[PDB]
């Protein structure tokens, strides 16, 4: 008779629940910790599931080792289990796919079988505000980009060429980083004085003079305080009530009120040009449906749109710098290719001959490679998902990580990967370009297959639309740091390693670099 066997699962019951706490709480740390390391062990006699990193800890899985080094973590788990492979991270199972095809398997994944928004809804939303970028259907987003683009043409960035190299030279002449009538040689952290050089230059061009104005008082203040919470920590706390959650909805909320503003009181003056994104945005944010893009909704898609340029070309200015800081040889080769292009100096530096800077653009196309912002672009699987040539299926609740910044450094596609060579892109200076077919999502004609190794802005329906703004802003920016300066390291120091843990790749701080006038009595008009 096993009858005896039942009641005593029932008296082991009420032994365990009888327990001392000591053993109790030991037990429920305990528990979780056998089950989690025999599940693992079942897991991988599964064939339908890509391996699956070991780890220790339940829950919190390769979260350490892929938080601080990612592009280490999957050279080692590359090493082991080839191409595809999975890891657990605070709560999650993330599915990696190295490499080209794993490119092609995450950016040009079909709408119904991913979900970006689900993927970063939570963490931008709180920053941007509702509505707009990943708080609406992926087709509201699609026509948003549309909007966006509008306002970034050719005939624009014509426009913007001026404006931006005014603030530049403003920036020389007024930041206490420089002072280049007063100082000809200094020190600046390159941390502190690109971003204030990325918000300057694309606040006047995008947003406006009137908006760039805001940027010399207290306002200011709230951009930085929007900018904490736009960190890799709100996608697992997206809100827990402390002040840096409040301080951003606050400044969410302010500055988004300021662009309302500005926005009503150009529409009530008829004061509508064709200066900035906002005039842009305010003739053109019509869905096809018919529905209008409210002025609030107008208002965090500016947001958006100048938060995630802010960051990408702030940390992509700072490795120039940086990379360039020890090669005099190129920024000398540079400085030869201003020369020429703008006969001696003499030529005001307009779009057209940005174009004809091919060195120049060459180095940002090369910093882009080494230094791609998003080392790791995240969709949540929404149907289950078969991965091609193998048994392995992807289940949806799961999520695909791809990481075309790995890719870049692989000396595989691009030899020499940790060379800072920015010839390897000789006859090859644009900053991306299809290899054949393409296709529009709706926001313009794109390139179809997502194959290339160099992917610096994606791919596929969520692919950038910022690259040609980017290339404008950091060509004015470097063309003119070139002719103006030159810059080396303190001694014994040397390019620092990036800050893998932030929101982008940006290098590790204080990061500081020594400039000199080329013309110590060259001085700066306007006043001040
Ligand atoms: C060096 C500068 C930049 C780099 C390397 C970069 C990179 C990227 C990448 C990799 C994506 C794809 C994200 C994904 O697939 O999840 C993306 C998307 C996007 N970026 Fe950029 N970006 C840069 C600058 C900018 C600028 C200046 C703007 C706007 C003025 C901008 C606006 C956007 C927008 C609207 C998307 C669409 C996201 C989506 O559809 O889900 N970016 N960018
Ligand atoms: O793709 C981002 C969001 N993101 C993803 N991983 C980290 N941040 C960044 N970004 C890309 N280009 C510029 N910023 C984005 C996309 C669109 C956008 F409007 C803001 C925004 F942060």
């Amino acid at each position: 008779i096993v009858g005896e066997a039942l009641e005593y699962v029932n008296i082991g019951l009420s032994h365990f629940l009888a327990l001392p706490l000591a053993q109790r709480i030991s037990l429920i740390i305990i528990i979780p910790f056998i089950y989690n390391i025999v599940w693992q062990l079942l897991y991988s006699l599964r064939k339908d599931r890509p391996p699956l990193v070991f780890y220790w800890i339940p829950w919190v899985g390769s979260a350490v080792v892929y938080g601080m080094k990612p592009y280490e973590f999957f050279e080692e788990c590359q090493k082991k289990y080839g191409d595809i492979f999975s890891f657990v991270l605070l709560g999650r199972v993330m599915t990696v796919y190295l490499g080209p095809k794993g490119h092609e398997f995450v950016f040009n994944a079909k709408l119904a079988d991913v979900s970006a928004e689900a993927a970063y809804a939570h963490l931008t939303t709180p920053v941007f505000g509702k509505g707009v970028i990943y708080d609406c259907p992926n087709s509201r987003l699609m026509e948003q980009k549309k909007f966006v683009k509008g306002a970034l043409t050719k005939e624009a960035f014509k426009s913007y060429v001026p404006l931006i190299a005014e603030e530049v030279y403003k920036y020389f002449r007024d930041s206490k980083n420089f002072r280049l009538n007063e100082r000809t040689t200094g020190t600046i952290d390159v941390m502190v004085t690109q971003p204030e050089m990325t918000i300057f230059t694309a606040s006047r061009s995008l947003l406006g003079k009137e908006m760039r104005a805001k940027l010399d008082t207290d306002f200011a203040y709230l951009y930085s305080d929007l900018d904490k919470g736009f960190t890799p920590i709100n996608f697992v706390f997206p809100n827990l009530p402390l002040e840096h959650y409040r301080k951003r909805d606050h400044a969410q909320k302010a500055i988004s009120g300021t662009y309302m503003s500005l926005i009503k009181e150009r529409r009530k003056n008829n004061d509508i040009q064709d200066r900035d994104l906002i005039d842009s945005l305010m003739k053109n944010s019509t869905y096809k449906d018919g529905v209008k893009m409210t002025d609030q909704e107008i208002a965090n898609l500016l947001i958006g749109v100048l938060m995630g340029g802010q960051h990408t070309s702030a940390a992509i200015s700072a490795w120039i710098l940086l990379h360039l800081a020890e090669r005099p040889d190129v920024q000398q080769e540079l400085y030869e290719e201003q020369m020429r292009v703008l006969d001696g100096g003499k030529k005001e530096l307009t779009y057209d001959l940005l174009q004809e800077m091919p060195l120049l653009n060459q180095t940002i196309k090369e910093t882009l490679r080494m230094h791609h912002p998003l080392h790791s672009l995240f969709r949540k699987v929404m149907k289950d998902m078969h991965v091609p040539n193998t048994s392995y299926v992807i289940p949806a609740g799961y999520h695909v990580l791809v990481s075309p910044g790995y890719t870049h450094l692989r000396d595989e596609y691009f030899p020499n990967a940790h060379q800072f060579n920015i010839h390897r892109w000789n006859n090859d200076s644009a900053s991306s370009y299809s290899v054949g077919e393409e296709v529009d999502y709706g926001f313009g004609a794109i390139s179809k297959g997502v194959s290339s190794p160099y992917l610096p802005f994606g791919g596929g329906r969520h692919r950038c639309i910022g690259e040609h703004f980017a290339y404008c802003q950091l060509g004015v920016l470097m063309s003119i740091f070139i002719r103006t300066l030159k810059w080396h390291y303190p001694e014994g120091k040397t390019v620092p390693p990036p800050d893998f843990t932030s929101m982008v790749t940006l290098p590790t701080g204080p990061a500081k670099i020594i400039w000199e006038k080329r013309n110590p009595e060259q001085k700066i008009g306007g006043r001040h």
